[PDB]
């Protein structure tokens, strides 16, 4: 589709089977999604952000459907404000930017 | 032009007679910009991000160009580190994601 952004870009995605809403984020490089459980392996890995640095969870290899299309990447998981689809995703899914 | 996201979609803006870098930023509601000291009245604000939120200065109608796409709108000058074009702007240059 193409989306304008008079409003925020969300979209729902599936992951771990669950449905949610997340932010298409070109600012950011990585996914970032709130405290949610994901099964299997994790380790521990910090980001930054506008306001510093916090600890995530990182699963790597993760299924993620984001607006019907397939994505299979890194996804952290921590304190974030809001889920955030970072251009890791992004890409997968043939996202570009148009003016 | 579109841009892909393999990178960070940095773009050189013009903004109070000076040349930046900044990011096309579908994340950011607003704008931010490093800081520099701009001429007129300006009222503190608190934004949030990843790692918590910082002090800036926010001044309304500035003038930036985008890759030569003029735009009028508010700014948030302060210690981030780094510049995002928000949604505020991006709109104005008829910025769209696409997939
Ligand atoms: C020199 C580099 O220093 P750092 O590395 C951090 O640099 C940065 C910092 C911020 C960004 C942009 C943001 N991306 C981001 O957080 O991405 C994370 C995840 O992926 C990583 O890639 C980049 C960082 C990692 C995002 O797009 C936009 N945000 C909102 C989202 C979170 C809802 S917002 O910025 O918080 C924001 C809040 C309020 C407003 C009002 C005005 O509307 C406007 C903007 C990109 C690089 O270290 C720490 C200092």
């Amino acid at each position: 589709p193409q989306i304008t952004l008079w409003k925020r870009p969300l979209v729902t995605i599936k992951i771990g089977g669950q449905l949610k809403e997340a932010l298409l984020d070109t600012g950011a490089d990585d996914t970032v999604l709130e405290e949610m459980n994901l099964p299997g392996r994790w380790k521990p890995k910090m980001i930054g952000g506008i306001g510093g640095f916090i600890k995530v969870r990182q699963y790597d290899q993760i299924l993620i459907e984001i607006c019907g299309h397939k994505a299979i990447g890194t996804v952290l998981v921590g304190p974030t404000p809001v889920n955030v689809i970072g251009r890791n995703l992004l890409t997968q899914i043939g996202c570009t930017l148009n003016f």
